[PDB]
């Protein structure tokens, strides 16, 4: 269809203050009653639009009385000749069963739920379906007592009630104005895990934690993760949960990950429930971190929410930096820093050069659902954790408090947070405001300069934002630059500038500019964008021996993981330029030499050796060319790989018997350890064979949890290992009625390094635990392979571009959502080689003719085929 724009934002013509749901449910035909009370704020003349998608009209009252001035168009019910003040009385019907969308009331297993973000509540009744107009619920709930014994909506359960014919009914009241977006209905048969938590300041909330019966064994982790949530959201920002009750359910049928829907929050069952030998490591700390992130919500997001959804990074870059502090308090700071760098380095710089590229504040918007994005979230956070960088801490929650003392029970904008964070600390950010208009990813380059005679280090910094698909113009930004100097010892050298201290982190804010540090008293080796101060690319020409020497001396072990990317990324670029032309890896001595150095360091971490040796991943190290070569960056991660396991060999296997362990527990040190044994079995497995084989099988065997059952199973598909098909069929053969662990071996199978992986992939849609309607099993299968197998994705053929165009020939009617989310390996079409463009842009053009194409795809298509 056509796009919206963020600079057409005006406020609307009618509010609506309080709504009274009634639902009469059944899967196939829900009849829904809605009395609002509105008002007009516009002109007279000015209809009432309210958003509708799919509903079927039966009656408008307006103060009582059959409306007989409204009409039906695309998409809206148009109501003219309206009082100034007034009750609106809406029965639609509506068809669960038939929603396979998942936006709006969807039926998931035996259980009907809700998801509205972003616009999804107008597929449950007409509304004024934007996140500026809020109003208090109140919701009642009719249905089978039989099939849907729990009902469930926001606040607080307020009148409850059994009817003839084995019906029953619950009425639920949540006094706190909110958007439609976070309405939230579920019916339904569960198992519900109930605990208690208090709040610092004595307020005894309830928890409930819905799951379908039978997996009340995987629902502790979630609610011992909520209450640490609870627990240190109230610890680090002052903040109280507000209700009295806590609910959470989880669906296997879910298109996000998760809804902070206010006092009822619907969960992918993929972040809740785990078990020692169903989760790894990852599972754990992904359900910390999503059920943390929901509960951050409550204020980031409910107390104050978005006036428009140009404004989604107020509460989802806000909400990240808060689930990245939450899981950086509890576990290692450090690996949190670097897997969230890997992450943008990876995966969103990668986007922020795509025909999608939009600042985290867009200002074009077709279908909003496809700016739930890596750009929004993760380098929204970014743009977040630079201002709590400039600021400090103190600052940071000064501002925090002075945005809710502002905002709470208001919708604002990301310039209203700015503001709060502004006039709090007295930091200017009014250049700083830059990052939420501008796309792109900045390239810094640094220049320096040693000067004895005077003791004097020069710093020449300048920066520049290349053009983006999306805008042609680009202006330097406020860059929060961080450094330190390391002296000959490793000692750091204060940064001074005439007998004064200088602050550490700079501020970059010109194209280009100039920095002069006295006192330098040793030639110093820099740690450039200390902590990745900003989402920026970094130009320096490192030697090789000032990267190893950090990787030896940095005091923050962030940086030293980060001198060993640079010094890898050197390595990487050579030997794929040595790939195509059909020679073999070549790797100095000393780069093994400081690998070897970090294994045998008895002054590590575990956790730090751990992500040192865990190679960059195939999406990272496309990051580093201009043209990628899948194959080419796969065929040479796979042989750096064989060479660190053949050079570390009698090392690798030391550590990997040291950090044995016989215990099981999901505590950081312990998964430091285990972290650090399975990237010592990883490469073990891609050295000498036999040895391998053995290792890798006798893991998966005799392992006690998932994570370490999986590290060895996803090893010996990785080095193509004897066992594999074996240990692969053992899986199935006790997971298959499991779908959350088989989505493991799903990607297992879409990521093999295999020749036959494409024809495995679509036999695997027969598969028992696969299907087409479960977004989770479709990720987890098609979107690895797309997404996560670059180099079978990419085949010379073309074979992989038909897969997914017939996948996404399906899933365009089936679930747009999750074609736009398949469709992203397609669009970065103008990254690749000619020949393997023309395909692309052929697949492309086959999508964009389909009958009935999708917005969501609509709008990715028409701009990566521009
Ligand atoms: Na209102
Ligand atoms: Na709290
Ligand atoms: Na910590
Ligand atoms: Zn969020």
């Amino acid at each position: 269809p056509q796009a919206k724009y963020r600079h057409d934002y005006r406020a609307p013509d009618y509010q609506i203050t309080d709504i009274d749901l009634t639902f009469d449910l059944d899967a196939q035909k829900t009849v829904v009653t809605a009395v609002s009370q509105a008002v007009r704020h516009g002109a007279s003349d000015a209809p009432l639009r309210l958003n509708g998608e799919d509903l079927k009209l039966v009656s408008v009252h307006i103060n009582d009385e059959p409306w007989t001035a409204w009409k039906e168009e695309e998409g809206a019910l148009v109501i003219s000749n309206l009082p100034e003040r007034f009750t609106l009385k809406i029965i639609n019907e509506i068809s669960p069963a038939a929603n396979t969308a998942l936006e709006g009331l969807y039926q998931s297993g035996d259980a009907l739920c809700t998801q509205c973000e972003a616009e999804g509540f107008r597929h449950i009744t007409y509304y004024l379906d934007r996140p500026d107009v809020l109003a208090r619920f109140t919701t009642k709930i009719i249905a089978d007592k039989i099939k849907y014994p729990f009902l469930l909506s926001n606040g607080n359960r307020v009148a409850q009630g059994e009817l003839e014919n084995g019906r029953h009914w619950v009425q639920w009241q949540d006094p706190f104005p909110k958007p439609c977006y976070l309405f939230a209905l579920v019916a339904g048969d569960f198992d519900v895990l109930r605990d208690t938590f208090t709040t610092r300041s004595g307020r005894e909330v309830a928890l409930e934690l819905y799951v379908d019966r039978g997996n009340l064994d995987r629902a502790p982790w979630a609610m011992t993760s909520l209450k640490n949530s609870m627990k240190w959201d109230e610890e680090r920002f002052g903040l109280e949960y507000d209700l009295d009750i806590y609910m959470i359910v989880a669906v296997d049928f879910f298109n996000a990950g998760a809804m902070e829907n206010k006092g009822l929050n619907i969960f992918n069952s993929k972040y809740v429930l785990a078990r020692t030998d169903t989760a790894t490591d990852k599972d754990y700390l992904d359900i910390e971190r999503v059920i943390g992130h929901e509960y951050f919500h409550n204020w980031t997001g409910n107390r104050v929410t978005c006036r428009d959804w140009f404004q989604l990074s107020l509460k989802e870059g806000l909400t990240v930096f808060r689930d990245q502090e939450f899981s950086s308090d509890l576990g290692s700071r450090a690996v949190n820093r670097i897997n969230n760098v890997r992450t943008m380095r990876g995966l969103q710089f990668a986007e922020d050069a795509s025909p999608m590229a939009h600042p985290i504040r867009p200002d074009m918007v077709i279908e909003m659902n496809n700016f739930y994005t890596l750009t929004v979230y993760e380098k929204g956070a970014e743009v977040i954790r630079m201002i709590h960088t400039l600021l400090g801490e103190e600052n940071f929650q000064k501002g925090m408090q002075l945005y809710f003392e502002r905002h709470d029970g208001s919708a604002a904008t990301c310039d209203d947070f700015v503001q709060a964070m502004e006039d709090a600390s007295n930091v200017d950010l009014s250049h700083f405001r830059r990052w939420y208009s501008q796309s792109g990813t900045p390239i810094v380059t640094v220049k320096d300069d040693y000067n004895p005679e005077t003791e004097q280090y020069t710093l020449t910094i300048s920066q520049r934002t290349p053009a983006t698909p999306d805008q042609a113009e680009k202006q330097p930004l406020h860059i929060p630059f961080a450094i330190e100097l390391y002296d000959n010892e490793g000692k750091v050298i204060p940064l001074q500038k005439g007998g004064h201290p200088v602050n550490s982190v700079l501020n970059v804010t010109q194209a280009e500019q100039t920095f002069v540090f006295d006192n330098v008293y040793f030639q110093p080796v820099p740690a450039l964008l200390c902590e990745f101060s900003a989402p920026v690319k970094l130009e320096y020409k490192w030697s090789d021996q000032q990267l190893t020497f950090l990787m030896r001396h940095a005091r923050n072990d962030f940086s030293r993981w980060d001198a060993a990317q640079s010094l890898l990324a050197t390595y990487i670029k050579l030997n794929v330029a040595r790939h195509q032309q059909g020679q073999p890896l070549s790797l100095p001595v000393h780069v093994a030499d400081a690998f070897r150095a970090v294994l045998l360091d008895e002054k590590i971490d575990p956790a730090l050796a751990a992500e040192i040796l865990t190679l960059p991943s195939v999406n990272e190290m496309a990051e580093l060319f201009d043209i990628i070569d899948p194959i080419a960056i796969a065929e040479v991660r796979e042989a750096l790989t064989r060479t660190l396991a053949t050079e570390l060999a009698d090392e690798l296997l030391a550590i990997y018997n040291a950090n044995y362990q016989s215990e099981y527990r999901v505590e950081h040190e312990d998964i430091a350890k285990r972290t650090l044994r399975n990237a010592c079995l990883r490469f073990l497995a891609f050295g000498e064979t036999h040895l391998a084989d053995v290792l890798v099988s006798k893991q998966f065997h005799e392992a006690n949890n998932m994570t370490d059952a999986l590290a060895a199973l996803s090893a010996a598909v990785a080095a193509q290992l004897p066992c594999r098909d074996a240990l692969m069929q053992e899986y199935d053969d006790k997971w298959h009625q499991n779908g959350l662990v088989m989505d493991k071996w799903f990607i297992l199978q879409a990521t093999s390094p295999a020749a036959n992986v494409l024809e495995t992939v679509r036999g695997l849609l027969q598969h028992r635990s696969f299907t087409m309607s479960n977004p989770n099993r479709i990720r987890s299968l098609i979107g690895a392979f797309a997404g996560s197998n670059p180099a079978a994705f990419h085949a010379e053929d073309g074979s992989g571009y038909l897969f997914l165009v017939e996948m996404l020939t399906d899933l365009n009617s089936r679930n747009p959502q999750v074609a736009s989310r398949l469709i992203e390996p397609l669009i970065r079409l103008k990254r690749y080689d000619a020949k393997r463009q023309e395909k692309m842009r052929a697949a492309l053009e086959q999508l964009k003719g389909l009958e009935n194409l999708s917005g969501d795809l609509y709008e990715k298509i028409t701009k990566a085929l521009a």
